[PDB]
């Protein structure tokens, strides 16, 4: 039940990372998730779970 297709999740997923415009993950998505999962992993716990 969404006016947005029945899937908008994936939409943004195999939009993404795709091939002709690749959404905007080609690159950005190595990008932000470097900080996101930089100071992710890294503040998370001193490492993983520590």
């Amino acid at each position: 039940a969404e006016g947005d297709d029945p899937a908008k999740a994936a939409f943004d997923s195999l939009q993404a990372s795709a091939t002709e415009y690749i959404g905007y993950a080609w690159a950005m998505v190595v990008v932000i998730v470097g900080a996101t999962i930089g100071i992710k992993l890294f503040k998370k716990f001193t490492s993983k779970a520590s």
